[PDB]
């Protein structure tokens, strides 16, 4: 029953788009990439990989997942200084789409 | 003794309504689900589950909890994405109305 | 060495004024009052207390501490939300005037 | 295994300039200040302490790290309303770069 969230959710206000929810497009390179590189040098399970790179633009709060390597550390200041915009905006545009929406 | 702020804060903004301020109901229907999930799936307390659904969009932290199924780590995945728009803005216009009232 | 911080920083471009840094003045008393109900309920050292009260606002993070009472649980979710927008307002008053000191 | 993002991230959004993005320059001095506080009072090294800095400020989220001490602690407080602001519009500028960017 988490039908209803995915559906009456990141699928269906997903699909609002401007020319200015491309930002969608361009969180999805940084997230998806992020992930890979947690799956890889952290090790970590495609989930918790995925958990980590969420976390660090969203005030989600990551797991027991924290950076035990220097790559892992520095990388993920990088990241998450880009992605923190990123996240923001299009939390923003579906927020406001939610709204409209009944 | 939070008797002060229940009645001078949390039930004093929201009588104080805009067109966007459907943005409440919107909220408070996000929350509502997660938590019932929360505590449907992830077995915690009504309040430990409603802590944790505030947790995600808002910046407190959660302490202790941590969603531990890759089911309601994906939850938290596609929900937190939604309310965090919601949280901002309702944490916006109640934050007005403070100001507003001084 | 914070000194440095504290002088040139929270006291240096605080006191750049508007009307609608009023905030200012409710920032003060919501934070206080928060500190001062985590310092009965939580037990906590008024630091600690102050810690928390203020993680809660900003993207800080909790050290270790969080709500361990039901009390605690439920008056942080209401506070949360309240004072979220204050560090938010503030926090861009702030942040221009540092840019504005160039 | 991060060189896309170093140099296509958090180097390639630098070379992108108006003045208001003296805010860089400001999160810099309290980003550097932060990190030498860290590493001197909370006696961490230097990349851990980098994290920590940037985790107060970003919805990241300190790991293990968090201040022990009172002065540390104070510190955090201080600093935590000062980068809140800095952070926050060099997320967005850097987002903004990142789709005028394609
Ligand atoms: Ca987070
Ligand atoms: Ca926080
Ligand atoms: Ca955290």
């Amino acid at each position: 029953t988490l039908m209803f969230k995915r559906f009456f959710g990141a699928v269906r206000t997903s699909w609002r788009d401007p020319s200015t929810r491309g930002a969608v497009l361009s969180l999805a390179i940084i997230v998806t990439a992020a992930t890979i590189f947690y799956t890889l040098a952290e090790k970590w399970s495609v989930i918790d990989s995925l958990f980590y790179a969420v976390s660090v633009g969203l005030p989600m709060g990551n797991g027991p997942l924290s950076p035990t390597l220097t790559l892992s550390k520095i990388f993920t200041l990088v990241y998450a200084i880009l992605v923190v915009g990123l996240f923001v905006t299009v939390g923003g545009s579906l927020a406001s789409a939610i709204v409209q929406n009944n």
